[PDB]
């Protein structure tokens, strides 16, 4: 009873994932740095899809054109050495100093454009080694204090840069899709649309919004003690789920980026069998921290235990939708009917209809029990195995 | 230096609010019931504008037509005699046990018909007394377990219902609008659209979105850690904010409704900064609970202070952006700059501009000092009147 | 395979567990009140140890001595039928309305003493009936405004009220130890002794520490964010276990109160994994409400999950502890020497020993990885059973 | 109407404070480092009374007793130049790799060792420069999973370390006491003695406990949801307040060190009251982080904040007490009672008294209102001055 992942399970890494040195607010790296060619020769041996990368994992900011061919070529040989694709590409505009009050929400008008021309070179990037999905992660995007930044102004220069991106991929002909990322705070006190309905609502206002939806992270919807799952449901019923990064977080805290699995472990199960169930079919990414507590041994068994999670998740989410007694349990919650039209018969057969208000027996309704803990033990007892 | 509330200020107080006897998850009711017109004629003393209520706060839940048409008379007379209007009415879908599983989502069909027949009977009170918005707060809608709400399902649910009311409105020809209140968590275990940002991006996939606006609640954005502020900019910048509840919280716990200006005070004083720079005109309604340690006389003092800070806040706010230094301050901090376009020459002149990016002197601009605590000191000493 | 409870195993429960009506902040009650006769003999035949009562919910609050003593003659006559126990009983200071500002520490002088007299009539019943052990959950003991309460007057109040209840037990020579149960907020904005370290540390200040210890609860702790586990180590370490409550909560937000297993699974498996390798005898008691949308088969359903899952998780401790691979591991990562002691040679031993400082190797000692990733996967694949 | 510190306000700042570089877990260093000199003869000139330093701020790790003796000299002579003291010191067991799994509490005992050679040779030099408290912060114990870390053994092995710097103290005839500083979580996934009441309740096991109080931080207990002055009221009631570290938290998030009176201001207030009012004479010791986004001149002006809002703070709550209509409201809401015994009679009279019990009318004494509201709207009249 092994769970070994193939690269058809669509699992991805970000290069600055098992490439995470171990600096933290109050410590100095406990790793030196790899190689990227390294890392994907290594994600290659565990079963891994492909990787993804900031501009900056893979160019050392400051790169001269010439080491810029260099860096791209090499990851190129690694790429066709194993069969890794790269599905996924973004920009760092938080490390640089330049970018201290953000990228595209700076209040200097110059480290905006700044922002957007270094954006566009990787997209061309990107688009060059396949990547179908450019993921914008704005994590300078915000303030401290209340009068650093006026947050409406602050909306039309992000609205006005998205909508530039979109003007500039279409002009190009690229076929590519941008994905925003949300995340409450860490590093801004509080950072610019900080949860996935935010960046839902946010997107509905571009010029194009058929060419953004949302990058969702685990940790970053649970650091404002949110229910992860349904975000995510929200964004499929939106038609906007293009790529999702997958880890774990114990609670409101700083975001500690831990292997899928670790944290919340229910809320994991609910998120596999959501995912599985609606049929998403974009990539399995990774985005999360080997704790700076190991050594490389440790930083490959931390990637692997999270493909491996997610793969016994997924035969548990499984074996719970197809037992009968669950299905019986469903039915006898009512399931069935909350998928069905609360008054297909329209609005003036229900103003016209006796049952639902004049002779509704409000008493009876009442004292129906939903017997949702039954259902709920039965899912406990199929993520534990104890079914 | 006296700050005295008088009808013009827009002050609204719901019969809930002054009319909470104090029944807590572990205690019984500390004050007698009042009656709801006992409520209009103190309110008007101190000076408010109007109050807002619950269907059933006003007509105890199964009154035939004659006791309806009887509380109604009698509340009307009261407005009459006081001058108070009536601006937002709402749906009590929460306290009676049918509504368990919720209202427009319960997973029980009769229920979700009962739930719109009830309300419907409510729009057709609240257009006769005058509302111009209908609130809608889903306190019920969402669960304890994974299994017992499919969220895609209770999404669909949840639209036909709106769909159905705005059918209904735009049928009736009435002029009213729509306001969807979110709350994260409580008495569900997760509620659905838990934050402004689910609220706005779930308006926009309704049939007809302009009927549809936010009514934030101060509490509940901080029972996500959220920033009050930057969620009503965002409401602003989409032309959505119809109303708002004005309240305190200290932090992340259960849902408080303490007295405007008690809770975070910094986020009081920046959210009214924005209110009134934006030049909202709606009414500034509290959603409050005079704690239940006190007795008639702690509940009109707790409303009364309500109204006072406001109003010292609005002083406080308004000395701040007129002082001379603050406004240097600004520009030192370059918020003028963040209100100007990033690339007004268009993507071509950006894309050809070295200015931007070619011969950009990154380490000179990120030498830059943003000069915001200077200001938020300045902010500060305006707060405490220290200028 | 099968986890079937039998009174062996000390599960126990409060009446007002399964007794729980359904009422909360937003809505009235969904289930009709249980005669605790019926709900004795429904524990029992789940197989539960034992049940435990708040003086109020075994005589209703004003009762006649008349009617007491028919409260109590039944009361013990199920119990003799059934063979359960009363390990624990506590007082309700917390649902009259004359407990607004609490007990103990109320401002008013006659509501402190009037509460002591309620404690010391129940302390007799439980003797009585057999309890060991005395719980205290000040649940009105704070304040929601800073000056309403000086916190050092409350405190010496508090002491006051622990030192003569000690002072009852010993002039009456009774066997029954005290346990504070700490909660941080809800019902009051803030309620002292917030957290199991703030009740120790208060603890050591009362005139006979050895008759008083805590009763954690697991949703309690995790309200305030904290790791329920750890806090337990420090309550063993300490020698203060004297009781415990058992439940599941989602994180920081009203106090659920959710059937143990529900909430933090990972938190539930190593509070197993601790209460059985440290020996904990105490009764196994659960403190948990079954969710209001269920009607009495729900409500049964819930309470034997509880059991269930604490047996399924014990299992899975101890397979975790009994596995040669995972003894590798435990020494892979060094928790062998984390048991020896730091310098048992003594303090001039250890600043004479250059190894320890003069010449030792940082950069070695730095270097090694600690293994802990591998050390997490395996105590995952465990919980799981894909061990 | 201005509030200048001077040396008599004992107002004190740490080397890393002003003196951080703004690197993050996002972003490199935006300013330049300071030589402690630098800071010494800033800070003097704004009004400080004092600094503190870590060992590593002080003398660059692994600095040849060459350079450390020049480094001292250096220090001392900007102390003497500028009359400024140094009233604490501490140990940095945190930065270096090779505290990765902690310093006292590692698992390899070889570090454990080392952590402690490196506090004592600290010592040594803070006795020497006249500290009178040295601080301990241990924010590399804890672990981010499980079965990394058994807590018993780390608490016997974290009061071994205690013990024996308490037996070297006492041998070398040191005037100087310890102060334990509590952390809940960052950078560790959790961290041991999370909370004020986790570290008194340690204390108290310690072989001698006079040595030993806490130096509580505001952002930290705030990182855990609790009320700050709360906790305050609780060391100082245990005679543990031996120092104090003061700034801004917004929530709970990760830890933002913001200047004093950002944040929480209402919490700041009533701190200020209580330190104050209970006639706490220690450093008021500010352990901040100016924000990245400023150059050096934002640097200072965030220190001189600090001071300004402490006291302007100080000035309303001083207001506020000796106001003779709130001394008035005090009395209404019986705060003069909280104050008074509640059995000074003893525990046979208090058995005795009818009027406790038998005659207590609980419907009347229910019935008096509390009048918290309004005494709580004149703490916020003084502390808006609108009073
Ligand atoms: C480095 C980033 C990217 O912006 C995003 C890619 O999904 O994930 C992060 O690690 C930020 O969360
Ligand atoms: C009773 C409700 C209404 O739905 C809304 C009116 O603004 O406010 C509440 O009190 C729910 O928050
Ligand atoms: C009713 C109470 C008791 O004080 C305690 C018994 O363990 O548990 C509660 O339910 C309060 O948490
Ligand atoms: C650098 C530390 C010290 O341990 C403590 C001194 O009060 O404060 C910190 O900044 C850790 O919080
Ligand atoms: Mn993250
Ligand atoms: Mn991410
Ligand atoms: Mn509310
Ligand atoms: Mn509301
Ligand atoms: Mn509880
Ligand atoms: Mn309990
Ligand atoms: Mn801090
Ligand atoms: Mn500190």
């Amino acid at each position: 009873m092994n769970y070994q992942p193939t690269p058809e399970d669509r699992f991805t890494f970000g290069l600055w994932t098992v490439g995470w040195q171990g600096r933290d607010p109050f410590g100095d790296a406990t790793r030196r740095a790899l190689d990227p060619v390294e890392s994907v020769q290594r994600l290659a041996e565990l079963g891994a899809h492909g990787v993804t990368f900031h501009d900056d994992d893979l160019i050392p900011f400051g790169s001269s054109d010439s080491e810029r061919e260099e860096h791209v070529k090499r990851f190129r040989q690694a790429l066709d050495d194993t069969g890794m694709k790269v599905p996924m590409a973004t920009t760092n505009l938080f490390t640089h100093p330049v970018f201290k009050d953000g990228g595209f929400t700076a209040n200097d008008r110059d480290v905006r454009r700044y922002a957007l021309r270094k954006t566009i070179r990787n997209i061309d990037l990107a688009v060059e080694l396949g990547a179908e999905t450019y993921v914008a992660w704005g994590g300078r995007e915000g303030a401290e204090s209340g009068g650093a930044k006026d947050v409406r102004d602050a909306l039309d220069r992000m609205k006005e840069a998205f909508d530039l991106l979109g003007e500039y991929v279409t002009s190009q002909g690229y076929d590519i899709r941008f994905a925003i990322e949300p995340k409450p705070n860490e590093p801004r006190g509080d950072i610019l649309l900080p949860t996935v309905g935010h960046a839902l609502a946010f997107i509905e206002r571009l010029e194009r919004p058929e060419l953004y939806g949302v990058n969702p992270e685990v940790g970053h919807e649970q650091m404002a003690g949110l229910n992860f799952p349904h975000g995510i449901a929200q964004a499929l019923w939106a038609g906007k789920l293009f790529h999702i990064d997958l880890n774990g977080q114990n609670g409101i805290k700083y975001d500690q980026d831990l292997r899928f699995g670790a944290g919340d472990l229910r809320a994991a199960f609910w998120l596999v069998d959501l995912l599985e169930s609606a049929g998403y079919s974009g990539p399995r990414h990774f985005d999360f921290k080997p704790p700076r507590t190991e050594d490389f041994d440790g930083v490959w068994a931390s990637a692997a235990g999270c493909m491996r999670n997610y793969l016994i998740l997924k035969e548990r989410a499984a074996a719970f939708r197809a037992d009968p007694e669950v299905q019986e349990a469903l039915r006898a919650s009512r399931l069935d009917e909350l998928a069905r039209p609360t008054a297909a018969d329209g609005l003036q057969a229900l103003l016209d209809d006796r049952s639902a208000f004049e002779e509704f027996d409000v008493d009876a309704a009442a004292a129906r029990g939903m017997a949702f803990e039954r259902l709920d033990q039965l899912a406990m007892d199929h993520l534990l195995g104890a079914r």
